[PDB]
């Protein structure tokens, strides 16, 4: 199959990902960064968060598989002493496939821009207070007036969502889940909040109320927009795929990275 | 067909008992509280738990309708001023039914005593300290040390599970939810602190450490419970079957409810 | 002086306690469990806290000092390797000491039962809801609805009061704090949710509006009262005194409970 | 007395302002905005804050007091219908005055920027990501790791720090309150999470680690600061001075702004 692989930029990266590179060239492996069918990523989950949007626009073709020189993360959850053993049941194939549900963001102007998320969009004000008014469904339900808000994903409930006091939810359950930043709650401002988890079908809309300037972000990259009209939330209809040789169930990741491990 | 109606007890809710009845004994309508297919609440939410656990053995021959004679419930949700007409509709049939997931509940001793919830389920200690350890899907997962905990139904989020710092999820996901009640977290006692949402199938298994007494509650009954071996949590595979003759969403009660109505 | 030390029960307090005795009865130093001077609590926290309300009545002329034979706690924060240069500067005298702020508790029926807290004080409701009025200084603050109150003193704040979401605040401040327990906030009932710390000659009144009987506690003891007509928190005007050694900051205390030892 | 009014701009504040200068023609009162002594604010806590910042050089000489033309504030607690009633008794002198605590912000480069504050000061990161050593009394607490920090006043409890998590402590308590903005807690990074508070001459340090850029702010002003080398916050040794005509409770302002007007 063809294959790629990216690296931390370290040395303990660097070096294991040559390691691989060696090991694949004994199979009927090919190295592609253009068309790959598995996409291997060495670091972290930042690392694998960058591998994710190197590759958004072929997700159905590709199946991801991360491995942590540091710490275990949720995305790279490989040792890397399970590297050798990882390069034997990539060439031999007949592996299994999970796939986890993603976040559609879509922003208006006065055209539009989409952007796809693997953790969760969040968004600010430049500047200026943050006022919005949340409708759900087309139904208006609150005007929010805070620091900001911020929509996760199910994988992404361990991550932002959780500091935020978020709930953190099984990958396997197609939903996403909105929790408040610093919200302003007296007796002329009132917001719900509690964390609110919507199934699939479900759009929450942001609108402006006197700024039009916000500062969203998706994952890593971070910009500003000018000029918002509306910003809208849905679970997306395509998923991303991970490659699985072992079980490792969810909530073992979280116990192992919050508990003890 | 079948009916039956209770009441809170008080004027205004047998009153209007009263005219309902009359109102369906202008009909093709036989009451009957023994094996009744429409099944009637008047007063809130507390009288609709009531009605539920009076024919839960029957709950798939039965579509449930709350009146709130006070404010607005979220299971009792239509205004006594349309009670003639839900008499209408409801006897010239052709109805859509809502169906909410359930929350089973299965005690061990040392035989087995299961239960079924509409809100939530909560364990607490009679007397000494709670400690137990927490077993999700067979693998150990944290040893919980506090006041207690509140495993609760999608429906139920809005409740108890709400004041816990729980989130709200759409009842329309089958999954359960797991929040803390008062968590010692020192460098030897360590919990997730994060409410937990699990999918069908999953089961979280709670087992004593020391004391073998626990203060069980399921909805509104509470009692005592000596020589606990296990507590078992999963989503039922039964259902809770409601009478819709109007769309009111689920984001709207909880404006309703919460924001200002 | 007089001293007297108190164990937790077991062989490794009760075998450090039979070696400070006679490491005492070296010196000018008499054993008096009636009227002693010198109070040395050895085992942990709970064991401190019994050695406080056995001599509660002589707050002014006795020094406490807790030694912990497990792990690091607040009131108990002496290895037990450094017992044999306790009884050295106990004995030699012209040592330190710290005060702490204590809370009282005043209950009234239909006479006045009074206690006195190291730690919080609690109110729960026995069987049914939990529903009081509470006043703040003769005025109306808000009508409490959820599970409980707890009145916490300034070194009773890194215990119950922290697992409810309440601050820590130095016990070098004349203050209490109360947070809530489990509030109900809906568009009926509205609490402040936030914890409030009060200075001195504040009062804090809790008063019935349905149910009279309360489960009331005072650090360990819990019992349950009937026909209450009012519950008064306040600043007590008695404080708990310390001798000191070594200097050991609260903060330090806090991280290497908190952080890490 | 020398005295000045500032207003919010509109013509509801510019009227009422024109009418008590009208008002305090008909004394002996001389209008000056150089060295008043009378500084009334009339608008909202906003332009308090203003009013404070335009005169915190001669805090020791002046007397606050502010007008709300909108909704109840804290700093801005008189109805404007008692505008007329407070220009006698400012004429008539006698009155008494309140005196509420501020926060004193230090900042070192690579010289020293320090700054004063009535509601709270945040520190930020300019982009990347915020992480800091927060050392406590010369002694290190915590590295912290998230979006910020917020340091309050007692006074300023009720507004960022409150949305924070932060308690509400009375304004007559000398301390200020350090809480957390979504902070990480994994098994590699821990923070205390509660909230603290510490009494007057408490040194709270802020250190940076890698990125020496931050956001910092004073109240309502936000200024960028590069070369960062310490943070320094401390109860200062300046109070903000009001003019009382009557009893209005600190608690009663909460419950008016909270609870219900
Ligand atoms: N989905 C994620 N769950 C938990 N942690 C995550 C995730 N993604 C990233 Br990047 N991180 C690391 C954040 C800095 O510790
Ligand atoms: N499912 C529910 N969601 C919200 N509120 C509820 C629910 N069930 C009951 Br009973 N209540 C009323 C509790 C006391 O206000
Ligand atoms: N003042 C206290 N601060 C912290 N912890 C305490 C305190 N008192 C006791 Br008892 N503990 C132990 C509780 C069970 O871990
Ligand atoms: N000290 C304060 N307490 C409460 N609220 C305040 C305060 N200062 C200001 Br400005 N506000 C208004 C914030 C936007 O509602």
């Amino acid at each position: 199959m063809k294959y790629m692989i990216t690296s931390k930029g370290d040395e303990k990266s660097d070096l294991l990902r040559l390691n691989m590179i060696a090991g694949f060239g004994e199979y009927d492996m090919e190295y592609d960064d253009v068309e790959p069918e598995i996409v291997i990523s060495i670091g972290g989950d930042g690392t694998f968060l960058s591998a994710f949007h190197q590759y958004e626009e072929r997700l159905d073709e590709i199946a991801f598989i991360g491995i942590h020189t540091g710490h275990l993360g949720f995305y790279a959850d490989w040792r890397p002493a399970e590297a050798d053993k990882l390069v034997k049941l990539l060439a031999k194939g007949e592996y299994q496939k999970v796939s986890y549900p993603l976040l559609k963001t879509t922003v208006k102007y006065g055209k539009e821009a989409t952007y796809l998320a693997l953790n969760e969009s969040t968004v600010k004000s430049s500047g200026g207070p943050f006022v919005v008014d949340v409708v759900i469904n087309d139904i208006h339900f609150e005007r929010f007036r805070g620091d900001g808000l911020c929509m996760s994903t199910p994988s992404g409930t361990t991550a932002y969502n959780k500091s935020l006091g978020g709930a953190l939810m099984h990958p396997s359950i197609e939903a996403m889940q909105l929790t408040e930043m610093a919200s302003i709650n007296n007796r002329v401002y009132r917001t719900i909040g509690s964390p609110l988890v919507f199934p699939k079908h479900h759009v929450v809309s942001l609108q402006p109320v006197n700024d039009k300037d916000f500062q969203i972000s998706v994952d890593h990259l971070s910009i500003l927009h000018r000029d918002v009209q509306e910003i809208r939330y849905e679970v997306s209809a395509k998923k991303i795929h991970f490659a699985r040789f072992r079980s490792f169930p969810f909530w073992r990741r979280v116990h192992d990275s919050f508990i003890e491990d």
